[PDB]
């Protein structure tokens, strides 16, 4: 049985205020509902899920956050925005669905703090901001979702990034290149071309045929697109050149969204 | 292999009239197409489900079970309702979800009666039912869903209703609070807030989340939004107080509609 | 991890031209998109899937693989035609759907020749393909869909068919009857009626009530409504009679369409 709650009241609710979302550890919280009013999504800035001090996930504003439950296609709706920390797109190859989706969920047990910060953007016309909880039986942080943030300048031409974080053990959801002038873009490790250079008509048609819905300005290279764990990226050690080949036509600055994964740990990624 | 079969006419079939639909015993029944013309879902009242004359499940009008229908999102046709005996939004945990949707076919193996009972209103224009059944290889009643109903008074303010059954080894799947005027709801046992007091905007976000639609003057407490049957509550002989606290804003009548599981007994719930 | 390649581009796409996709062994392919542009669907005709010069499955014209996938409600776009070999509405009994899906897949481990050959309409404007391939890692050619194309006379009344290949071993996923007036279909094997008469609004809402999207002129006879591969036909090496028996109100020529499945064999159907 699931237990639905609602969270203590966030403290000081202010446009250009510094909040914070405090978790209370014991549980797992699989989702969390967050009510906004009174303030845009995008004016809730630098959001920071944080496990005992540590960044976990990031979200430049709030916004990112809608566009990446909008891009799986989940539940959206004007005036809340949730964190799915459970994946309910995942399936089992060798365990049920459910066990999959339940794994990525936010065990805090052993957690000293569970904290999800933001900033109020000082034009917030009169910000509201409550939260609730699905929460279920204690789990220790384990397999965790960790969105990084990273921002790249790309040419009018072709640009290549190699120089994306390898934490050893760790696995690569998915890349998301949030630019306006991208036409192709081709991902290769170590030589092995395992993403040609697809054209984003060709690349967008393959997102939406797996149930998932393109976002504006953006290039998704999706490694789970069956909802397979085991097709991410795995960093593997002895792996020497991890290349994303991004043929534009702008010159301009890409956002670079990387989905990593992988068992959480005090003193890991 | 499944067998599609036209099942026989339904007799009597008028207005004023109490048909009924007596199902061969032998096999299993995963679902049951019922085509009605020249009447309304609301003028067929009083559906029963009865297994060896003993109710199994019971719908005020035909209306109901498109009701039920709509809110899992299944697949509505005008002129026509189906019985979804097997609950095609299981998920299983250690089992496939193929096991977990199909356990809860009606089987019929050592029944001696399988009937859906019903009465015609007296203002239909020009009844005329049919019926097709999905049927299965036969197996004992077993694990069934008994939609049960009640009917209470709520006040403009707080209501609490803790006398609902509680029969012992059974499930709760969910509960539905048919008023106009529920604020909030709250969920307890033994002291224990599975559900706190969440306002009916935030209950039903969550509801949709799931892939749920949300009824008309319904307040639902869906105990298995993630298609896991452990979900749900277990009646435990122990068990001491199963409550339901209701904020009210119109003095009214309730229909509470309780969807109950268990394996079906000849002389149990 | 899966490889999305860029195929080769496609020897001499003109109008009136014999052109094929020659695909390279080794590997498994799970989806090949093929785009489309300067000519109809309707226009590529004589689609055929060949494996060391053997027919696997055949299609009329490409337009009947767009109907494929739209009949299971597939992502459908304009410009571009997919050939879903790892079907994604599989789901698994004692093996997890993603493993019942995948099975599918066109492995070429062990070929000598994989081949989609086609021919262009000589009305074609000005033809114009392109193929892409969603491949992962080398399989026997093993489980595959094999769809076969028949051709027989329908008359106003009743039309009986009990000559279809009955390959041994293998099974029958679904049978489309493609007439404009079939009123309804009864389908039996050894006297025994899997399927009554079932009238066309009957038999379609069946088919919508599994996520299905009924075809125009087509009366579709799905033995995996529930993703069940073992809800098939298994044509046994001792069933007798596999008869169809037609209620048509025009007397025309029917094309009867049998999706039939079964391990690839160089010397198999
Ligand atoms: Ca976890
Ligand atoms: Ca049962
Ligand atoms: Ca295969």
């Amino acid at each position: 049985m699931r237990s639905f709650l609602n969270l203590n009241s966030i403290p000081n609710v202010a446009a250009g205020n510094s909040c914070s979302i405090k978790l209370p550890i014991g549980q797992t919280y699989e989702v969390i509902d967050l009510r906004y009013s009174g303030v845009t999504p995008s004016q809730i800035k630098n959001v920071r899920v944080e496990l005992d001090g540590r960044l976990l996930s990031t979200y430049k504003t709030l916004n990112d956050l809608i566009l990446e439950n909008t891009r799986h296609k989940r539940k959206i709706k004007a005036g809340v925005v949730s964190f799915h920390f459970v994946r309910p797109e995942m399936k089992g190859v060798n365990v049920t669905d459910l066990v999959q989706q339940r794994m990525f969920a936010l065990g805090t047990v052993g957690l000293t703090t569970c904290e999800i910060k933001f900033d109020i953007d000082e034009a917030a016309a009169g910000p509201k901001l409550s939260a609730i909880a699905q929460k279920s039986v204690g789990t220790a942080p384990s397999w965790l979702t960790m969105r990084r943030n990273f921002f790249k300048q790309l040419n009018n031409g072709t640009t290549e990034i190699a120089d994306l974080p390898r934490p050893v053990g760790y696995r690569i959801a998915a890349i998301h290149i949030k630019a306006a002038g991208v036409d192709a873009v081709e991902f290769q490790i170590d030589g092995t071309k395992w993403r040609d250079l697809l054209k984003k008509a060709d690349n967008d048609y393959i997102l939406e045929q797996y149930g998932k819905a393109v976002l504006d300005n953006t290039y998704t290279i999706d490694f789970m697109l069956e909802g397979d764990v085991y097709q991410s990226v795995l960093l593997d050690q002895m792996i020497q050149d991890l290349r994303l080949k991004i043929d534009s036509t702008m010159d301009e600055q890409a956002e670079i969204i990387v989905e990593y994964m992988g068992v959480w740990s005090r003193n890991g990624f």
